[PDB]
């Protein structure tokens, strides 16, 4: 059955004052069936609030949309973030992970969310040891969006909790 609308949504920031429903669904259909798509604007001017939303009939369709951006809009470069679960932030934290993960389990599997730029697996300040967890940088902030929101991330056979750092 169909995934969460929630999890189905982006947020279109820094529209042109000019864009509309039509013109922003035209733009975005070219990456899945809209289900939905509003431009927002001020209830007494009608005045676009530079912002909206489009809602996608499937979460791979989101990931289509954003692996399209930089999106142009009617001539502007827009922001578009997945709806909340917006704390945008490129690093997250990885816990659970034991003394046995090394660095090419957290990247063989991180990776295929986005470009990983560092992985910090967290040692003891006296000891060396490792701690059990680790941070993952990645260049871009929807990588992260969509590692929160998963009910489970399996690493090395562990299951670890992840959440978005600092
Ligand atoms: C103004 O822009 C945004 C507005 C909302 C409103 N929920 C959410 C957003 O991100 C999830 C935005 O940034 C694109």
């Amino acid at each position: 059955p169909k995934e969460p609308e929630q999890l189905r949504k982006l947020f279109i920031g820094g529209l042109s004052f000019e864009t509309t429903d039509e013109s922003l669904r035209s733009h975005f259909e070219q990456w899945g069936t809209l289900t939905d798509c509003v431009v927002m604007r001020d209830p007494n001017t009608k005045r676009s609030r530079g912002f909206g939303f489009v809602t996608y009939a499937t979460v791979e369709e989101v990931d289509a949309a954003m692996n399209a951006r930089p999106h142009k809009v009617d001539g502007r470069v827009v922001e578009p973030k997945r709806a909340v679960s917006h704390l945008t932030v490129k690093k997250i934290f990885v816990g659970g992970i034991k003394e046995d993960t090394e660095e090419h389990h957290l990247r063989d599997y991180f990776e295929q969310y986005g470009k990983i730029e560092v992985i910090e697996i967290m040692t003891d300040r006296g000891s060396g040891k490792k701690r059990g967890f680790a941070f993952v940088t990645f260049d871009d902030h929807d990588s992260v969006d969509k590692i929160v929101i998963q009910k489970y991330h399996t690493v090395n056979g562990h299951n670890c909790e992840v959440r978005k750092a600092l």
